[PDB]
């Protein structure tokens, strides 16, 4: 575990997460999912999955599917939150985390896949955690295994 | 530093969506991504906060999704218009997609630090400061300060 240290909605959040990417995966879309947790109360603000093989989307990663989940909220609701994603996220998920002022992120993994905003979470002093979750590694294996074409046109 | 011969154009959309959008009663922001080969729109669209009830249809982002999936070969000689200078969500779609260059109308009513990142990150940001999209956020801004406010997460 990189990044910071596990708190106790952690494993709820991931759980939701993986139920997400595993729901996409039987969709036929590529097994990426998210969801957003209130830290203080464990409420489940949204859930999601990346859509772009479901709908031919070009900006619905699971990160972008799970804001849109939540719908609108005010600004403030966004500052005492956690967004779980099984996968790292993209410079445009990563611009959503900082935007909103969501201080963390808990990150399934990094193997499969990791840019820069990565990192510039971290220079821009937001919380990025990387759990190493042999689930999230595992689902996305078995995608490339079948569609190696689809994931490697996507990154 | 050269100009596109498409940049009117483009900048002239880029106003249509955000003109359209404060018609239907949502946020004034609206953009276009260019072919800078043949000047070809690929797409077009504005903020769908109020319109869909969206946390993530930035101008930005819409004009993308309204894109549909492109080839990374076709992103790298775009040009995405903007009426307002991006939120670092919309930064972060330039970056990704790799779209090298972005034409902002006007970055006095709103400039986050994303402006820079994408200058940062090898990307051309041109602000043309054009006082058609300054009035129409300004007035915006002025008399719906909460869902101003509410669209960059603040
Ligand atoms: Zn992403
Ligand atoms: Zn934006």
């Amino acid at each position: 575990v990189t990044g910071g240290m596990a708190s106790k909605w952690d494993q709820k959040g991931m759980d939701i997460a993986y139920e997400e990417a595993a729901l996409g995966y039987k969709e036929g879309g590529v097994p990426i999912g998210g969801c957003l947790i209130n830290n203080k109360d464990g409420s489940v603000l949204g859930r999601g999955h990346n859509m772009r093989f479901q709908k031919g989307s070009a900006t619905l990663h699971g990160e972008i599917s799970t804001l849109e989940n939540c719908g609108r909220l005010e600004g403030k609701v966004y500052k005492d939150t956690t967004l779980y994603t099984t996968l790292s996220p993209c410079d445009m998920c990563t611009g959503a985390i900082i935007m909103y002022g969501i201080p963390r992120c808990v990150v399934g993994e990094n193997v499969n896949f990791k840019s820069k905003g990565e990192k510039y979470l971290q220079t821009r002093g937001h919380e990025v955690v990387v759990v190493d979750d042999e689930r999230c590694k595992k689902i996305m294996k078995q995608f490339i295994d079948e569609r190696p074409q689809d994931w490697f046109e996507d990154i």
